[PDB]
């Protein structure tokens, strides 16, 4: 996309994190043909030895007494020497890849998981805020991790992220409410968090372990590690943790009706390796948190739209009753204004313009219509930002930053328009926003940006974004006068 | 009415089910103020010995070094050589109550109601229809208690009762699909599980356990059992039980918006207990479900009404755009039709009806458009059975078997009636519903129904029921006039 950024596949690295070892077999007898370059942590044979020998020759008998449970669902505990482990079964690339890795030892583990659900499941929950629902999975999360710091971490439409809301070690800092900009996580970064929505970086300072071959041979590219819970993320963004002074993190993918939503952000100060199962056991818990967000979210808007219709009922009934329609107007306008959260609105139904409340003037919406008269909009057309599609009222910003106009009539110059004020805003952004890295010599090596300190914005000249409930309102109103 | 299943003080038996035992102390030296009466067989001394003691002494050591907790979180599990119980500490007519009942004995439970979460959160769950969730929570609760069958059991608006999703044995005489009327949980026993929302009868054959003294002293009658799990049930619902062949019973309150929406049911033929754990995890079960449906209710209503919108602004394009009206409303003729999911539609504008569609003759709308005027309602107005109110059109039902009309002004008499047709329904009930208990000679006894066979009615003369677009579409459809 914009930049080299948004180009390097980050699941062809070949390269698995230092705590796992993993094994990539093929064929019917199951040969051998890539192995992570620690593999005799595990097995006590140099790698470069067992590359074509078959599973029964390699693997250990403690993990092949156990080959048929693991074929089967996948994921088995096995007990080696080395403590117990979690191992993983999963296909990639014409093979049957196992990543084996530290099993979890907290024997409550999962009923501790059940309280948590608890919290986070229950009705009354919210009762105080939406953002308490966030508050709460924040909170959640950490008290099954056992974290540092976790954040819920929400993408705005420019995928810039914000942080909104924290849960947080005491002399741990704080990044709540702060913003993150768009390429701080890339694109291929975001659709490959799309499918995945499990990850652990468990020692942001210490050596990705690579496999051999480094490449499938008959591939000419490394194995894809798209499914991979062993694999190592891209070095920047190991750069990147660096600069944040952290040095492990995880995160969860909150998928809400599908788009990412924002993440479930999780740092902590040292390295903390989370077992399979504890991962599994927080993946529930983003689920549950997006079902909640969506339960609340439509709610919110039905008593909204509700609430709008109380107004177009009380403006019918205000009309039909008696005099012309500049009547019921001159008497109805604070519910007029009502309908859309507005400060003023335009009327152009036959007469010179009907102008109420606060409003530019009457050569200025003389004028503002004649344009508007000619763009392609259907029935309604909002924009919040006018000065950038319409200069003429660029600088009335006091009162027409943000127009929301209906067609009252087919191919007829005849609509009605709401008017609204810009509302200043301050946005905190966490690092320079002019650079989001610094590009070396030869724009050839890009590096992180390591001063994530408060910026301070101030939006302008933009007014509130019309709402869900007021495109209703006004296609309503439409429908409602000759 | 109130029947004495009504009446029914079901809280004040003063009794309790043969696995448990139920202490209950006061005051700062907490001597033991009632005791159950198979106390020996878990403390070493008669029941009645134990009155007017401390209770240090009478409790062994066990569950006394772990009061703090218990006291703190609820319960504690409390390895006593009769075997691992969990006690259970909750407050009743000023007296603390220690229930012990044995605890689960099997280590991975709490994994495995985790894995059942996974099965009703989902990515998407009802992603076949509202039913597959219903269903999918019947069969998770029913792959983690065991029971032979379970069922989900909604309460209609007049609180009578239907299955509509069941998970049972092979060669299980289930009951889906069938109604139960409202006597079989009389009204008493519904406020307490809207407040108690779990409850187990491990053995329907068992008889209730005497405590000791029968009366609280100081009250002159049987301690409080409202925040009991022990609790026997009142014996009327026990012959119930044995009447349909079963011999242990489970239950879990299905609340979301605050209105007991219904209830999963659990039915096994030989008696069997579940522990407060494993209950405990069919509570989040049937929490998550709630939270699944109200989710899927909202989304559906939100995916209506603004297709209902959509028309109304269609309805508003062949406003301006033909100076007709009355030709207008007969070229698009059932789009207004469909506002309601109506068969036709009456207005009275002005001068003569303008009947369109399938509806009575003007001779008979304005029979029940005059009288209707006369009646107490102000804006929208609708029922499914016209009969019931309306005589003089009983014999309709073909047309107008249920209307919903909308006032086009305040005063004057113009309006917009939609009408629908009669729609015939057949459900059968579980046994005769017009006697549904059985009274002795003299009426002051009455036990259940001696069948549950398919009883089977058919519903003549009513509609369906107008939903919330509808009254919403037809009331923005009189906005869109005046
Ligand atoms: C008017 C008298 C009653 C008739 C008739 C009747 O059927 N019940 C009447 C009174 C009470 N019912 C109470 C509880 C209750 N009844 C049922 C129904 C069923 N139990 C089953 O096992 C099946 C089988 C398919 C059915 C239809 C239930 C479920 C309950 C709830 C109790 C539980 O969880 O088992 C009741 C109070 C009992 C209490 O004290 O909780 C009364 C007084
Ligand atoms: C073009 C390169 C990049 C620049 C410049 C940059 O700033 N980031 C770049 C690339 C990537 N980011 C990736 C993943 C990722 N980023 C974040 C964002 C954060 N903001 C913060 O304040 C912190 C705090 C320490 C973080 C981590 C996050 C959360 C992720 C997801 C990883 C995780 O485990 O949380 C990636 C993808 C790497 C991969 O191999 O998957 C790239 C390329």
């Amino acid at each position: 996309d914009l930049s080299q950024c948004d180009r390097e596949p980050i699941h062809l690295l070949g390269g698995i994190q230092s705590h796992g070892v993993l094994l990539a077999f093929r064929g019917p007898d199951r040969l051998l043909e890539v192995v992570s370059a620690n593999a005799q942590a595990l097995l006590g044979r140099p790698p470069e030895t067992l590359l074509g020998q078959p599973v029964g020759r390699v693997l250990p008998a403690e993990v092949l007494a156990q080959w048929e449970p693991l074929v089967a669902r996948g994921s088995v505990r096995v007990v080696l020497p080395a403590g117990a482990y979690r191992a993983l079964l999963h296909e990639s690339d014409g093979l049957t890849v196992l990543e084996l890795e530290p099993a979890e030892l907290q024997p409550g583990m999962e009923e501790t998981a059940l309280e948590v659900v608890r919290r986070l499941v229950s009705p009354l929950a919210g009762v105080k805020g939406t953002q308490a629902l966030l508050q709460t999975a924040a909170d959640t999360v950490r008290a099954l991790t056992g974290f540092d710091r976790v954040m819920v971490y929400r993408f705005d439409a420019d995928w810039h992220g914000e942080v909104l809301a924290e849960s947080k070690r005491g002399g741990m800092d704080g990044f709540l409410g702060m913003h993150f900009p768009a390429t701080d996580i890339p694109v291929q970064a975001r659709a490959l968090y799309t499918r995945n929505p499990l990850r652990l970086i468990a020692d942001a300072r210490a050596r990705p372990v690579p496999l051999l071959p480094p490449v499938v041979p008959a591939l000419g590219r490394p194995l894809d590690l798209s499914n991979s819970a062993l694999r190592s993320v891209s070095p920047v963004h190991l750069e990147y943790l660096r600069n944040m002074g952290v040095g492990a993190s995880f995160s969860l993918s909150l998928l809400k009706e599908g788009v990412l939503w924002g993440l479930i952000a999780c740092h902590h100060l040292e390295p903390l390796h989370i077992s399979h199962e504890r991962r599994r056991a927080c993946e529930v818990l983003t689920q549950l948190l997006a079902l909640q967000l969506s339960a609340e979210e439509r709610a919110a808007e039905a008593s909204e739209d509700a609430h709008r219709a109380a107004l177009l009922g009380q403006l019918a009934t205000a009309m039909g009753e008696g005099g012309t329609l500049e009547e019921v107007l001159e008497k109805e306008s604070e519910r007029v204004l009502a309908l859309t959260g507005a400060a003023g609105v335009a009327l152009l139904l036959g007469e010179e313009p009907l102008l109420v409340g606060c409003t530019p003037a009457q050569d200025e919406v003389e004028a503002l219509v004649a344009w508007l008269a000619t763009q392609p909009f259907q029935t309604s057309f909002h924009t919040d930002r006018l000065g950038t599609v319409y200069p003429p009222l660029a600088a009335r910003a006091d009162v027409a930053a943000g127009i929301l106009a209906v067609r009252l009539a087919p191919a007829a110059a005849r609509f009605a328009i709401w008017f609204r004020p810009e509302v200043a805003r301050t946005i905190s952004w966490a690092g320079n926003p002019r650079k989001p890295a610094e590009p070396e010599p030869g724009h050839q090596r890009l590096h992180p940006r390591g001063s994530f300190q408060a910026w301070e914005e101030t939006v302008r000249d933009t007014s509130l974004p019309w709402k869900r409930a007021d495109l209703g309102a006004a296609e309503g109103f439409r429908g409602a006068l000759v």
